[PDB]
């Protein structure tokens, strides 16, 4: 690689992981459109066993930039309209409080209080039913941001809706298939578990625990190839030969809502470049949504019980970042090593 980059990526990495104690990592930067892969550490401890560029960690909250990009495609495929009420995709959301409740709501949070996440009990098709029935907003839709799985976990759920496919289907034909991301999964496949890290939650071997709206909110498991791969595809949208999926990409980098700094887009979420890291770590909808601004900070955080994951490009600068962790430590640390290396390499 680059010294430059070499240089940066080890002199900032290496003692992140040993402040935070991560057991493994694997970074990647993307530089000039070209891929440099770091990894370190063990992906299972007990086994000795190595993190290397096939390795699968969990992405947490960083599916949804896949959600937020395929419910991009199914707009640009002109099957859903951001602006459609929730009750047509779910007629039998019949309560009240849902009229008016719309798929840009769910996608942006902002339907009024949704929760962080769908409660633990529920299980059944008519659980999560009885469970957004008898849910009441805190305030009103369309007012006020408040993030949650259980709202964009709806919203990926829903948009698959019109193409008669399941979310896991819509996403691997329509998303990672025309994409080569041939190591990225919602389900883990027998021969691909030697692969699969093991997070580490206080000491103990731990993987992400099934829950429901799990495939469209946090489920997303990848190496970091795929993921260098799924940023050159959202740095470079109009490399992508299919139409859909190149517009699906750049309205997920749209801006749909402000809060503070902070932009949101469909998964991903932006801040005006140049910022500084204290910045990264008024309120109110903008319409029509802002097109995709190339000068970015484009970013997205994911975490579950034993996994902590980042990535960030700038579009502007043809320049981005995976970093994957098999333990959760805190997002600031994230983005300060984040902005680090990328601000050296600007």
């Amino acid at each position: 690689a680059p010294q430059q980059i070499n240089d940066i990526v080890h002199r900032t990495i290496t003692p992140l992981i040993e402040q935070q104690k991560i057991p493994g990592m694997a970074v990647a930067v993307i530089y000039q459109g070209k891929p440099y892969y770091f990894t370190w550490g063990y992906a299972d401890i007990a086994k000795k066993q190595p993190v290397t560029q096939q390795t699968l960690f969990e992405l947490g909250s960083v599916s949804k930039t896949f959600t937020g990009v395929l419910g991009g495609d199914a707009i640009a495929r002109g099957e859903i309209k951001l602006s459609d009420p929730t009750t047509k995709y779910w007629p039998e959301l019949t309560a009240k409080q849902w009229n008016g409740i719309t798929l840009l709501h769910l996608a942006t949070y902002t339907a009024g209080g949704l929760p962080l996440q769908v409660p633990d009990e529920v299980k059944s098709s008519s659980d999560l039913l009885r469970f957004y029935q008898n849910w009441q907003p805190a305030w009103a839709p369309g007012t006020q941001r408040l993030y949650a799985n259980s709202s964009i976990g709806l919203f990926g759920a829903l948009a698959v809706k019109p193409s008669g496919l399941s979310f896991e289907q819509a996403m691997q034909t329509r998303v990672f298939q025309p994409l080569k991301l041939n190591h990225t999964w919602i389900n883990v496949p027998p021969a691909e578990e030697k692969n699969y890290a093991w997070g580490y939650r206080e000491g103990k071997a731990v993987h992400v625990s099934p829950g429901a709206l799990d495939a469209e909110a946090y489920g997303v498991k990848s190496t970091i190839e795929d993921m260098a791969r799924w940023v050159q595809s959202n740095l470079k949208p109009l490399d992508i030969n299919e139409k859909t999926l190149q517009q699906g990409i750049q309205l997920a980098q749209s801006r749909y809502w402000q809060t503070g700094d902070m932009y949101q887009g469909l998964g991903w979420e932006m801040l005006d470049w140049p910022v500084n890291p204290d910045s990264i770590i008024p309120e109110k909808a903008i319409t029509p949504p802002t097109p995709a601004v190339r000068a970015s900070w484009v970013h997205k955080t994911g975490a579950t019980g034993g996994f902590g994951s980042y990535v960030a490009f700038i579009p502007e600068k043809e320049l981005g970042i995976v970093m994957l962790a098999n333990k959760n430590y805190p997002n600031p640390a994230r983005v300060d090593a984040a902005w680090q290396i990328l601000n050296a390499l600007q």
